[PDB]
């Protein structure tokens, strides 16, 4: 039995005193301090080594990745990539702290686009006429303006030539993972989470690739360049194979949709994950799956029922630079 | 202006006369009116005369409204799969776009039905069970079991056409064959492919459906679903529309897909969403109409429409309202 | 065991059957569905008689009232008497069909008002500057004039004038709900949700009824002519009395808040309610009591363990009319 | 303007300099941000010297900017309790407006603990082992029988000081004296009463304490609580006031009354908001800042904040930043 306490700013501003009293402070703070034990149990695991046996078994995948004994699966919204928490995620993946990824059309291409331009902070009740008439689109309380995207085009043209080419010439079949891994090694650029997913061998699966400005892009390319072919079927086995010889795995799932749905769904094929961490704001009483609470894919085996998963219910732009601090960032000497 | 007022029982109960009053009800009753008249207007211009196959590659023939009904899974989980199988029946909409269990939740229910149940049933209980949730629905896992037994025979003649007869699958290609494979008049797809209203779903493999697909590819290897001629099928249907109108349930890809594919006609003309999505956390889902219209998915001059609501609620009151009154027109 | 189905169309548009489907279409569509259930049950017990037992003892109050098997009490806040939800709560309690109310100051005063000047269709995005340059005040996508609140103190400061001299010089002990009682009698308005609770002799309980537009005026009328009191601890005792004596209860809760907490609490007295339906937009992941589920509520003895209580997760301006409308109002000629 | 720019992990963690990057991170990250600058604006202002009593009633000195400090009954069962005793121990906000909850709770704490459990436990269970359910955290029966014997016999003496000393009770005084009574300096409102930061809570009555004041009054008939003079201080509190700031954690009575009494001085100087509560339903609790500057509430060359988040998690890191970098300041 653990009581109700707050921190006690007597004490002064301990910062890591301070977040490590959110677990006793009840509502989502509590559950923000269950998500740091979930996240660094992962950890733990993940740094354990492969026994013979294991490591004979998650050896039977065709990746380059090296084997651990976590895999862990980290999914993320296109609107978090516009936001600052896309330095969190470059960090995690820069330094091999998680194993696959998965996102949204927008969650690739803004990531690249930051390469290019920025984003700037706006608000949220900014009027569209007047934004559309000066040219700026509204992501929330920020704004990108029009040129973003034609920059983006400007890169983007040369490399869907070379694309169709290797795939007429050269025979290549591509999937939506490997032309994200391929749009990372040409953006070359430290500050991208795609660069350092492909240098760190991390794929990344959107099987809705095309809903988006990537899309358009490819779409208008290929009435001048014809035949680019993205299939999807290919990037189902690939990440349902990494969820299938893992020793363990967590999910590590910021906000709803496909990118929610498409790891759990992955995960069923292992017969459920071993830690689970949802942050998103939506809400169950509709039905969806994006505001289904983790035990509801317990009752599929999404997630073991031994497991015991934690949702924060929270806009996660607060709660993950946070859950970072108290978790990967403090193993960062075991990652390098 | 107009005053607030509602409906007074002193009149006794007509039905329709109380849905009419919650457009001066307030709050979202009056959006709710709101979503009417738009949705009016759309059907109101769709069956203006008018006075295009090659470009959009689609035998579908153009009206003066091509309106857009996009949808979430779990909304065919529920009796909404109803409601929409009856638009789709009668030809009331033009493209259909949704998830992966949008897809399969609907030809699985021709195999066997879902079930009410409670969201509070624990995990465990329900595993142990062979009983999965969505929400306060319950389905068995024999209901899976069924539609592998279904699905795997037509997986084989696709392959088969694929590699043969120079089929080249995406996921509409494939929703139109599933849906006259089912051959059942419950079904919403096989209504879809029956008016040729294509279905769009490019993450179609993320769900039942991507599992059949997995576990038969290492029995019969090879099928491919391309995504991007998917892409240019539903962007064209944007581009060479006369006017269009998007109604849009739920957030996500659904969403984000149909008012992509607007932009590329710089603009939906009338557009009404139904989600209990928030703005606050900058999403895509939870954002307001108005924000569309800064990226020119929404014309400046259209007067779109969101009810924050469940659309189980709601979206049955509203074809009420709007498609279910036109019926004659559109025989 | 009961399968999903929606309503089919090529029925027709056959209302009635169209709202009775709700109850299998699912999610917030089946909770609607049980909440009709809930309150047709709260209604059948309402108008079974009492027998000479239960009358002796429902008869324990100094009520006017007539007794009845289900008192009920309906508590809403004060947005929705701004809204349409006025003219629903209005007839419900014109023709008997509650028993208690609870409410907000906002609900009572808004009432009285909308009989001296009419609330207007407004957007929720109207700028707030812009709004008070011209004298408009924002509810939601609601507005009402300055001068609405004029009208409301030269109709108001009379009765005060009134009520003090009867304080000071006939020994009146006011309390919220008898002044709530004289506003309504006052106002002699059959539009008016109040000139109906005191005309029927249906308590309105309101312990903030000063937080408001009917508090400001009480406040200025003070300074010159000083002293009136409004004592919320007998109204306490008679809400309470309500509860401990009736046969059976029911509530009926739109919104959260102190209408939400103050009708549970004086079913807690009794040991609970025996039915009960909320309808609010609240969720409970902050640990409020606005958005705490039914079953919390269970705990702590406010709703009893049989009960079968319903939570619809719903704007009530969408459907409490539908509710009524499934409910008391195919009862009506029993009331009458 | 201001580029979007997350904390780059690569420095290691510094937490003011993650705090600080929530600013230029987006979403509600940057409305804390915003809150931030807010409160310190608040605490800035207060600390300006000045060059009040007969027409406030109050003994409080008058400093240059009033802060009202709201906040919900859940809060106080939280260990948001604590954070809220910091500020009012050391005398850095000038009013205290909560439920009725609010007050009890505090006190309860000083006798009995509130412990943490989880949001899904079934209350049939609960209610069988005597165990009340607060969101994720659990209070047994027993706390409430602790209160009961210790408020009544402070509730005779109430009865009696009103009937032979003349006193003329209302909630802000009640709660002052319960808060002398519980002698603990863990409480909220034995700080509160040293101090003399007044609090208000017109609906006292709706909770445990109107429940002990209900019974008591069966043994010892005759105690009033009048709500209109507590009307009269609070009020009065605002209208001299050189500026005020409104921080305002959750909706109802706390959120309206704080603004009310503000709109009594033509609207807030400075105000921010914590909560949950969404606008589409109307709802006071859930209308945005901007909402309250129509009224005058807010004033309109004021620059309001909303964070759209749970308190618990928020406002912690809140005072990290403001308050708790001024405590030289404030003594």
């Amino acid at each position: 039995s653990t009581q109700v306490r707050g921190y006690d700013f007597n004490r002064g501003v301990n910062y890591r005193a301070l977040l490590e009293a959110f677990g006793t402070t009840g509502f989502q703070a509590t559950n923000f301090g269950r998500a740091v034990q979930q996240v660094n149990a992962m950890i733990e695991k993940k740094l354990e080594p492969l026994s013979q046996d294991e490591d004979q078994h998650a050896d039977l995948t065709q990746s380059r990745r090296p084997l651990t004994s976590c895999t862990i699966f980290l999914g993320y919204t296109s609107n978090l990539i516009s936001s600052g928490i896309r330095e969190t995620i470059r960090y995690l993946v820069q330094h091999n702290m998680v194993d696959v990824l998965v996102t949204t059309a927008g969650g690739v291409e803004e990531d690249l686009i930051k390469c290019l331009a920025p984003t700037y902070l706006g608000e949220f009740s900014l009027r569209g006429k007047e934004l559309r008439e000066n040219g700026i689109n509204r992501i929330g309380n920020l704004l990108v303006p029009n040129e973003n995207y034609c920059k983006f085009e400007d890169w983007l043209m040369p490399i869907l030539d070379q694309m169709v080419m290797e795939q007429n010439t050269e025979g290549v079949k591509w999937t939506p993972s490997k032309m994200i891994a391929r749009l990372g090694k040409e953006i070359n650029n430290p500050e991208s989470v795609y660069y350092w997913a492909q240098k760190n061998h991390i794929p990344v699966f959107s099987p809705a690739l095309t809903d988006g400005s990537l899309g358009d892009m490819i779409f208008f390319h290929s009435y001048k360049n014809p035949g680019l072919v993205l299939d999807i079927v290919e990037d189902l086995r690939l990440i349902n194979t990494q969820a299938i010889f893992a020793k363990c795995t967590g999910m590590i799932i910021l906000g709803g949709g496909v990118v929610k749905h498409h790891i759990a769904n992955a995960n069923l094929m292992r017969n459920g994950a071993d830690y689970a961490v949802y942050i998103n704001t939506a809400q169950e009483f509709d039905g969806s799956d994006s505001g289904a609470r983790p035990d509801e894919a317990v009752s599929w085996g999404k997630i073991r029922v031994d497991a015991q998963p934690v949702k924060v219910y929270a806009d996660a732009s607060l709660v993950f630079p946070l859950l970072v601090a108290e978790t990967f960032a403090q193993k960062m000497d075991a990652f390098m």
